[PDB]
């Protein structure tokens, strides 16, 4: 719109997390508004438009709860929602609630400072705005700042894509040589999708990531009129699980059962399709014995999917345990090697020298190619942020205070940095879980705390600093009782070169999360100062 001078709260972007605080902060009579980027709402709906750009939760799951008028209405079609379907039902949602007058489009946010003299933040955009606003809420994402791979980029002569800000007219690679480098979900997803087009594709493998198949299907309308008699309680039950989902939670010991039973539990999760074999077997993520078992099973069915022995290892995951990257769903995405016109590029053997104005050049050979994708996924976590020269008491930059790595309390704020709020990023749950479910419970939790402090005539609520530093130490002891931190993936930020290795995320679960944030304002926000 035009932004205003002075305001209660200011949001920071319109995906998920920033429309619904705009939404029930105005339900809380405050005054709020929203700046964002990009040109309409959406957030990672909007800007990753690339062919193929699909959920890896079920439909069902993956949607607000807050309106029962919103479960009523709308009608999901497929078990996981293609992209262009989550950006209408976002966008039915944002004409539902006429969110747009409360949020400026194509403005970034570039510096933000905290004024102890009115206990309020001072908040600048690149077109120029200066904004007021006694609380900021930052719900600038956790996989909204793209990264590029690291020599010869600006050499190449054909077109050059990110899938993460993918341009809105389609894009026709019919007859060219198409390179994609990466193999995350997006270099997954993307890729079956270019090989119909393209006369050659090549793919740009550097470490092979476990996927297994969506077993995507049409949702049976009957079965949604179904759901939508229970909506509501079915929403609560995910709500009380360690995922957000209901996946159900193996209570057996991968080492327990015999040979014959892990073939069979497992094949039958193989069938089913989608991620809950991750929760299998209770230890999957706490033992490397158990997970090796998981893991080679995999391997295995992997190796089963393409005819010439010699490509198919090269895309058996190796060297790191069975779920420690994002796990990743495949729709004919290992059956495309067996085409003629799809050639897998090993980079672990051969590594990327250079980017010529003709194509790729590794050690081996060069690849000449007409357009190049990048699937090189995102600065995580604290890649939005770190764009932003945030500034708190003692004029203290986050960048500076977070530099070995992030440091919360609860996830939801930082001492030194008071009315500041972050929303599903590090500290907290954030992507290891149905994030509508942790984004929807961080909403809940920080829009009720400004409430109550207008209520209670307070202005300044800052993390106690003792709190913080007992919470980062909760967090980093019990990540060091799972595998994760074993392996580089960018939970760890290890895609970003020169970046601290961190676990940034709580893996206790959903659950136990929520039940201590409640213990918290129970008591008044203990861990907290108002004043
Ligand atoms: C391709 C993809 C698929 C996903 N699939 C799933 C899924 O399967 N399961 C699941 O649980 N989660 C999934 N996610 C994770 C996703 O982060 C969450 O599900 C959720 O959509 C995040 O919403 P958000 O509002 O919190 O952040 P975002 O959607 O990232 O919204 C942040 C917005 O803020 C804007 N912004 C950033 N900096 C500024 C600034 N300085 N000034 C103004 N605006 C700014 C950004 O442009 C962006 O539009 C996926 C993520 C991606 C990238
Ligand atoms: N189905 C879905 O819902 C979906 C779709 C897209 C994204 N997402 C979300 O967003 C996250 C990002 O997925 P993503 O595929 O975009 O990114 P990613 O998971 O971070 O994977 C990035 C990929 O590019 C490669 N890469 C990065 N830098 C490189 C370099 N300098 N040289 C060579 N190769 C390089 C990595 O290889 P290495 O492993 O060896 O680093 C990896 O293949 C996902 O895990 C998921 O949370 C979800």
């Amino acid at each position: 719109r035009q932004p205003p001078e002075e305001v209660d709260v200011l949001v920071v972007g319109a995906g998920f997390s920033g429309l619904y605080a705009l939404y029930r902060l105005r339900e809380l009579g405050r005054s709020v508004h929203v700046i964002e980027t990009a040109g309409d709402v959406g957030g990672v709906w909007y800007w990753n438009r690339y062919p193929g750009a699909r959920c890896d939760i079920e439909s069902i799951e993956y949607c607000y709860s807050f309106s029962e008028e919103v479960l009523q209405e709308w009608n999901w079609t497929e078990r996981y929602a293609s992209q262009p379907e989550i950006l209408r039902y976002i966008n039915f949602v944002a004409d539902k609630f006429d969110l747009r007058s409360g949020i400026t489009f194509h403005t970034t946010v570039t510096a933000a400072a905290f004024d102890e003299a009115t206990n309020t933040w001072t908040v600048d955009t690149n077109h120029g705005d200066r904004i007021r606003a006694r609380y900021l809420i930052m719900a600038s994402g956790q996989l909204s700042v793209p990264q590029l791979p690291n020599p010869g980029l600006k050499d190449f002569a054909g077109n050059l894509y990110h899938t993460g800000n993918w341009p809105h007219e389609p894009v026709d690679f019919s007859g060219q040589r198409v390179g994609v480098i990466g193999t995350g979900s997006s270099g997954i997803q993307v890729s079956p999708q270019i090989a119909k087009q393209a006369a050659e594709l090549f793919v740009f493998q550097r470490t092979p990531h476990f996927a297994v198949p969506a077993r995507n299907a049409p949702l049976d309308p009957e079965f949604l009129a179904d759901l939508k008699k229970r909506y509501a309680e079915f929403r609560e039950e995910s709500r009380n699980t360690p995922g957000g989902t209901h996946r159900y939670q193996g209570p057996k010991s991968a080492l327990e059962v015999s040979d014959e039973e892990l073939v069979e539990t497992l094949e039958r999760y193989w069938q089913e399709g989608g991620p809950d074999i991750l929760a299998a077997y209770r230890d999957i993520l706490r033992d490397r014995d158990a997970n090796e078992r998981v893991a080679e099973f995999i391997r295995n069915k992997i190796r089963n999917t393409v005819r010439d022995p010699e490509v198919a290892e090269r895309l058996v995951p190796k060297g790191y345990p069975f779920g420690t990257k994002k796990l990743i769903l495949e729709i004919d995405y290992y059956e495309m090697f067996n085409r003629d016109n799809v050639h897998l590029v090993d980079t672990l053997s051969a590594p990327i020298e250079t980017i010529t104005p003709r194509g790729v050049r590794t050690s081996e050979r060069e690849y000449e190619l007409d357009s190049l994708v990048l699937a090189t996924g995102f600065d995580a976590l604290t890649g939005a942020l770190f764009k932003i020269d945030i500034r708190g008491v003692g004029n203290v930059a986050l960048k500076e205070k977070w530099a070995a790595g992030p440091r919360t309390y609860l996830g939801l704020s930082t001492a030194g940095f008071p009315n500041l709020f972050f929303i599903a990023g590090p500290g907290s749950p954030s992507a290891l879980s149905n994030m509508l479910v942790s984004i929807e419970q961080h909403v809940e939790w920080v829009t009720d705390h400004i409430a109550y402090m207008f209520k209670n005539g307070l202005t300044r609520s800052e993390a106690v600093l003792e709190k913080e530093d007992e919470w980062v130490e909760h967090v980093n002891e019990i990540a060091d009782e799972t595998l994760y931190p074993m392996t580089a993936s960018w939970y760890t930020g290890a895609n970003v070169p020169g970046k601290p290795r961190v676990f940034m995320l709580y893996v206790g679960g959903f659950h136990r999360y929520r039940q201590i944030c409640d213990e918290v304002a129970a008591k008044g926000y203990e861990g907290f100062v108002l004043t």
